[PDB]
Formats: C-alpha cells, structure tokens, sequence
C-alpha cells in the first residue's frame, strides 16, 4: 500500500511537440478511499496520443482514481506553441466538456517552465 496527496501529484505533465489537445482536472483529496484530508487541487494533462479530450480525461482521471483522488474535468483546450513567438498558448475547448479555465493553465505551465511564458486567449478553435 502507497497513500498520495495533493502535493505530490504532479501538478503540470504534458509531451508536447506541436498542437494537441489538453484537460483541466480538479482533484479532490480522496487518496486510498479514506485520507482525512479534503482539499482539492487541480492538474493540467495534454498529449499528442490524446486525439479527443475524453481520451485523457479517461485516462489520467483512472490514473487519480487507482490512488483514489476524485475528479472532474473543468473543460478542455488545446495547447500549441507554434506563431512567431515562442510564447506558449492554450485556447479552444472540448465539445463533451466546453472551454477549461485556460487562466489556470497559464499560471500552472508558467510556473512550470519560468525559462518561457505562457498566454491564453479563449477566441481560438
């Protein structure tokens, strides 16, 4: 037996290269079923192998619940990085789930990467 929280889950993984889609997951504190905690968190997943944004929100939100963490996707998004800008950007919005909270994303991918900067404008497709 493990027991995750909040503070471990990685709090932005993505394999990026291009455009492709990506969730905005809150978790909840529900590791092994029965932490005592109940605080919540949210995570930022978007992969290339992720052609539709249920496909990670199966996926990754499988992953919380084999800890044990509950979920919910805010929405979803794409993320890409292309312009001539180098400026990385999240946008768009999944049709089963509609636009995440692309301000939360940004902050997450910045903090991330403080050696880039991240922007999001919701106008895009």
């Amino acid at each position: 037996m493990a027991v995750a929280d909040l503070a471990l889950i990685p709090d932005v993984d993505i394999d990026s290269d291009g455009v492709f889609k990506y969730v905005l997951i809150r978790v909840h504190s529900a590791p092994r079923s029965g932490a005592p905690a109940a605080e919540s968190k949210e995570i930022v997943r978007g992969y290339k192998w992720a052609e539709y944004h249920a496909d990670i929100y199966d996926k990754v939100s499988g992953d919380m619940q084999k800890q044990g963490c509950d979920c919910e996707c805010l929405g979803g998004g794409r993320i890409s990085h292309q312009s001539q800008d180098k400026k990385i950007h999240v946008y768009g919005y999944s049709m089963a789930y509609g636009p995440a909270q692309h301000a939360i994303s940004t902050e997450k991918i910045k903090a991330k990467y403080p050696d880039y900067e991240v922007t999001w404008a919701n106008d895009g497709y």
